[PDB]
């Protein structure tokens, strides 16, 4: 195995879990994966999926992200800053998704999973754009039990930085769905301490955080260096313990070994 994956590997030693990542390095398009084809679950990182799908909706619907979305107070579901805000009035699917996207709003991506016609209408679009693997089975908040050998609500690392690559530097989505959605990933404020901080500060990111039960603690990323061609890494992580403290650290760890090599 390679020096990084020796690196990774230990880290993944020193912290008691799980640990997956993904990199893609679209200079020569190479990849250094570490658990890359293991499943992990996606808890919040599923919301840039469910984001992107909508915005395929828009291409066809040009007015789909003005549309105003009620938010009743039966929809309020814990860990949903914005759409508290809103209650008893209404949100536009483009306010909904950035809800989702930069502030792990949940209730915003439940609203997301509804436009869709489901958490399968989530998966309907990962199939559509080649993804096998992604797979959403549940709403808001179960989707985050995280429970170990679940099936449910997960990828794999390999998969996620492939997916999250086609629709933000590739075209899965159309010319202005796609800069909508890597303006909606830079603005990110959930993920100072995560990928982010391993990183040099020159470097432009765009991020999805994800965390839940089992200690689960996840990070999606674009990565912009300036005077080198983009970098998608993705840096999943869980633990054996239910009640398992979030571990943002080793993110940030897993990015710095990987900007190292
Ligand atoms: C900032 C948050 C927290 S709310 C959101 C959501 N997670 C949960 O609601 C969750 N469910 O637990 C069963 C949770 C949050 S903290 C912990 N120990 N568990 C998600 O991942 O979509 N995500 C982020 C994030 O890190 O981006």
């Amino acid at each position: 195995t390679s020096a990084v994956q020796q690196k990774l590997a230990a880290l993944e030693k020193s912290s008691g879990g799980r640990l997956g990542v993904a990199l893609i390095d679209t200079a020569d398009n190479t990849q250094v994966l570490y658990r890359g084809d293991e499943r992990f679950p996606m808890c919040g990182t599923s919301k840039v999926m469910a984001a992107a799908a909508v915005l395929k909706q828009s291409e066809t619907q040009k007015q789909l992200l003005n549309q105003p979305v009620e938010i009743k107070p039966a929809d309020l579901v814990n860990y949903s800053p914005i759409a508290e805000k809103h209650v008893n009035g209404t949100m536009t699917l483009a306010e909904l998704s950035a809800a989702a996207l930069q502030y792990s709003d949940n209730t915003a991506m439940n609203k997301l999973i509804a436009q869709l016609g489901g958490p399968g209408g989530v998966t309907a679009f990962a199939r559509a754009i080649g993804d096998e693997t992604f797979r959403l089975d549940r709403t808001e908040p179960t989707l985050n039990t995280a429970i170990p050998g679940d099936p449910r609500d997960t990828t794999t690392p390999r998969a996620m930085a492939q997916t999250l690559r086609q629709l933000t530097l590739g075209h899965a989505l159309g010319e202005t769905q796609r800069a909508q959605l890597v303006t909606w990933l830079k603005g990110n404020t959930t993920g100072a301490a995560s990928i982010r901080a391993g990183l040099p500060t020159s470097w432009t990111v765009g991020d999805k955080t994800g965390s839940g039960g089992y200690g689960t603690t996840n990070d999606i990323a674009v990565i912009w260096p300036q005077g080198r061609a983009p970098l998608v890494l993705v840096t999943y992580f869980t633990q054996p313990q239910q009640n398992a403290e979030s571990r943002r650290d080793v993110l940030a760890s897993a990015a710095r070994i990987i900007a190292e090599g």
